[PDB]
């Protein structure tokens, strides 16, 4: 009865999880064509910002395709957890089938974080070594200077802003994967009963860690959004 | 009596593991909400930073749920272990839930760690700009650099601080990691007396790790809580 | 009939992806090793007298040694996988084995093709990192300091783009290399019927999706020759 | 019959591969904790009133005494490894409990090793760091900005050399690392003769390949120890 009371909370979690994690890529992966129109155009005639992009387009087309299969997942989760609960199947099968979900989730989220990373830094550098150019060159040094400043000053708040989505899901990434290995620990009945009252209160803050991390989406989305505006004028 | 001799040294290895984890965890959440309010001070008006207080609480969340867990973990291995050396559960369930409670603490204590320097990057991140931009708008440049290159300089100081207590557990984590690996392949009598030489070497070189994990966690406090009050100030 | 056969059509074009997949890597590794020839000469050329910069130089080898030899083992685990893959359609072997064997020529391929874009960009960083040291100097022993300050910009400007190239390439893969792990890790996990008709929507379209990333990565990697190889001649005069 | 005595075959060059593999890195780990050692001194002298490169040197000690853990349990497992290959060619043990003995003593040593690659870049990156707070302290109070800014541009040119042999000696074992790993997976993958007569080739000429890249690891694990350490004593007198 503890067990199976164990695999509905957790299931409900991670439920809780792919939707936070979709959330998040469908914002991060908008935020990546603005961030890549914007450094198209402050370098246009660079082979390697094009190679970048290509890249970019690449990663995200495999982003999309990774949640797609971990929606899937999850529903084939929800079947064993139910046959599971029905004494069909072992419930080792349905720890394995949410740990699916729950890592290919997070994986194309992590990449998510890390190609925008990349881009925002990508920005940075390139508007870094175009005005200094510039400088260098007489080009009325007193503005250039100002608009580099000030660059890096947007580029550095957006990333600021992603590295705290990351280590808001990251958070809640851990506290289940904790959970899902004391259960694969906790084979027989003793084990449970050790592990069942650290467990519950892990999933619940589990789906806390996924509340302050909705949250921090949010910011993050106005954040980067505002900036790549200011940076595209 | 041979297997049974170093399961016993392994599990109180492991024990102080999980007891230097939980103060370092315990010491460097309690550094990041301090370092988290010099950097709201440090730009009150940005959403990028807000994203990231949120997100850092959600992190600081699943530490601690992660850490309930390895507790747990650690108990249902003490059980496994004493039927391990009473010969009625195969020592390879004892190593298992070893493996487990060590590899979920430390999971949650690299990812405070990594919160952490991310916070204080944050901080020397934000000030270099604030700074930049007071220097380069006349507002006494030679007083805006000498703040600039003290924060600098109080910033990089307690990354130093983090890098040690990480490579500190990091260590032990190293020693006790390969001690499991050993035993789980030295399945025979022959083979565990082949090991079991480097194997002892190993939990005192382990032990003392932790020791010297422990003296860096101390000097990380007193170094860190003092650098964040010179940048609040 | 009704689920047998639905098993053999997704693991058919699971292997095509892997295929291409596998292709794209080697095309990749061999230009990334390339590029690498000529920065190590680029990078000797900057500091020849340094022991640390020789280091580097057989270091960087040895690592080059290792990804040729990893790769050749990813297309012969590719054949013994289009083997178990063929037997699993036909009920040979356990689909298990097929799936596991296109994992095996898989992850070993991506990481040879990680290092190469690793090797690749540490070796870049050390030019930047270099050429940093040597204006530097220059500049603060009055060696003409605006033209070094000019040398010094144009070539933290060309080391930076190059950067930005490899960047790019590694990214354009690992979307391919991400929908493909999770189109196996759904086949591991969808063994049954009822499951594998859930998934069965989701793996066709992710299929599709890797092959156009593979794709984007491929055009990327040929933009990154160009930039890189161009970038490292200014350099060197 | 043939089958097996070509898997013998492979398993024997392989144990000789790992073999070299695990004294190659044992070495280098005997250089870079002697290396570490004489960083973390010059650190202190650098600054001594810092309990955060205190926490640090405390810190690097404990990391030294895992790393050294981490080798003794490798060659135990490695002679281990020999006795299961034995085994496995007489027939009485599973040659797959071998490769695991064999991927375990390879994991552990390279991880020791990584590690050792990892805490000498941090000190190294520390005392660059630490430098640059220092003089650009002194340049901005008017203590004499020429002479300063002038020991600032050398302190980072010693370091960064020093930075680049420690990562050719990275790069170098991670090489021969991606080699063996492959070569063990794909033992495991060709389980029946077919297959083993396809990994047969790759395998091979892997094997020359990886211990290819362990001697220009070993040439610059050489040349690492002669920059590093004269980069060491000019910083310290």
């Amino acid at each position: 009865d503890l067990r199976a009371e164990l695999l509905k909370a957790l299931l409900k979690a991670v439920e809780e999880f792919l939707k936070a994690a979709e959330e998040a890529i469908k914002e991060l992966l908008e935020l990546l064509k603005k961030a890549l129109e914007v450094l198209k155009k402050l370098d246009p005639k660079s082979k390697g910002v094009e190679a970048l992009v290509k890249g970019a387009k690449g990663a995200a087309k495999g982003i999309e395709a990774a949640m797609k299969i971990a929606k899937a997942v999850l529903e084939v989760a929800k079947i064993k957890v139910e046959k599971a609960i029905a004494g069909e199947v072992d419930p080792e099968e349905a720890l394995r089938a949410l740990r699916a979900a729950l890592e290919i989730a997070f994986a194309a989220f992590e990449l998510a974080c890390e190609v925008l990373k990349k881009t925002l830094e990508a920005i940075k550098a390139v508007a870094d070594d175009k005005y200094t150019a510039a400088i260098l060159a007489g080009d009325n040094p007193a503005a250039q200077q100002k608009a580099l400043a000030e660059t890096n000053a947007l580029c550095t708040d957006s990333l600021i802003a992603v590295e705290g989505v990351e280590k808001g899901l990251k958070g809640a990434y851990l506290a289940l994967e904790a959970i899902i290995e004391a259960l694969e620990v906790a084979e027989d009945e003793e084990g449970l009963k050790i592990v069942a009252k650290a467990i519950k209160e892990a999933i619940k803050k589990a789906e806390e860690a996924i509340k302050k991390a909705e949250e921090a989406i949010k910011l993050a989305k106005e954040s980067v959004e505002k900036n790549l505006e200011k940076l595209k004028a």
